[PDB]
């Protein structure tokens, strides 16, 4: 007897997070996933977002796919939705002037898609599969203040270092490019030059900036000849309207192949804390409300992905009865 949301909600006297609370891209279930095992493509390294690698479709599940970094260990495999903006068709880097980190074994200048496909007897994922208007007012080289996602109490001197379709790459000046992240104008993690000063919050200057206590934006902009992103470009998104106890579906962070029945455990203006029904609180996690790996109830069913029901009552890792 199939698990259903309808039955569960009745048993629990619970409600779902309405579809209207989600971004269209989190909610859309009627798109076909045309990706197939073995198809090759290009994509950002999710753990080093300024970098591009050749990827192979290693698995397809509903509207999701597992991607493998050609030549490298399976330990780096990762899952995306078929509407991910972080993947691109073969030829994208050459067409757009980006650099490729070639497959393990390969030198960069010797990489050719035509030869690679020959050598691997593989096909490139067709272009029509890929979702990826400019972000108005955001251009490469402009400066801003941004939250370091790896150190979230810090608001920092940052630069736009790339623009791809509707998004841009946020870079922390003179810091490791592994702190980079992709963004759009509505991000709550970014602010105009001078925001910290106006808020009475400390600003983290560029790494090793001489006399960092006397860092001054006007001098720094003069030094670099860079412009600030204009204030008009920043488009404040409203706080989300998820409420505690609302039910939804979320990818498991420990085993990202899995999606589970989930509840809103806590809320901030722009983030929700997920609890997996039936589980210990040890696994609860905070996630951005626009994160691609949360979805409304029914998403798995409608897209053909399995949904893990709540953990049974006296199981290891289970919550109190």
């Amino acid at each position: 007897e199939c698990w259903s949301w309808e039955s569960y909600l009745e048993e629990q006297k619970a409600i779902t997070a309405p579809v209207s609370l989600f971004q269209d891209s989190q909610a859309v279930t009627h798109n076909k996933n045309g990706f197939k095992l073995g198809m090759k493509l290009e994509g950002i390294d999710p753990q080093h977002p300024s970098m591009y690698f050749i990827l192979t479709v290693a698995e397809v599940c509903g509207y999701r796919l597992r991607l493998h970094f050609d030549g490298y260990s399976e330990c780096h495999d990762f899952w995306v939705n078929a509407n991910s903006p972080d993947i691109h068709p073969a030829g994208w880097f050459e067409k757009t002037g980006h650099k490729l980190q070639p497959p393990k074994g390969y030198k960069e200048e010797e990489f050719s898609w035509s030869q690679y496909l020959r050598s691997t007897r593989a096909q490139a994922a067709p272009k029509h599969l890929f979702v990826s208007p400019p972000p108005l007012g955001f251009q490469v080289g402009m400066k801003l203040e941004a939250v370091d996602r790896m150190n979230p109490s810090l608001v920092c001197v940052a630069s736009v270092t790339d623009v791809v379709d509707s998004r841009f790459l946020v870079h922390f000046d003179n810091w490791d490019d592994t702190y980079d992240y992709w963004c759009d104008p509505s991000s709550p993690y970014i602010h105009p030059v001078g925001w910290c000063q106006k808020q009475g919050k400390p600003l983290t200057p560029p790494q090793d900036y001489p006399d960092p206590d006397n860092f001054c934006w006007e001098k720094y902009l003069e030094e670099t000849g860079a412009s600030a992103v204009p204030t008009w470009a920043f488009k404040v998104r409203p706080p989300h309207s998820f409420l505690v106890n609302m039910k939804l579906e979320a990818v498991d962070r420990r085993n990202p192949a899995l999606i589970r029945v989930a509840s809103v455990e806590d809320v901030e203006d722009h983030r929700i804390k997920i609890h997996f029904d039936g589980w210990s609180h040890g696994y609860d996690f905070w996630i951005d409300a626009d994160h691609p790996d949360i979805h409304p109830a029914g998403w798995c069913s409608k897209t053909g992905h399995p949904l893990q029901p709540p953990l049974g009552p006296r199981e290891p890792s289970s919550a109190s009865p």
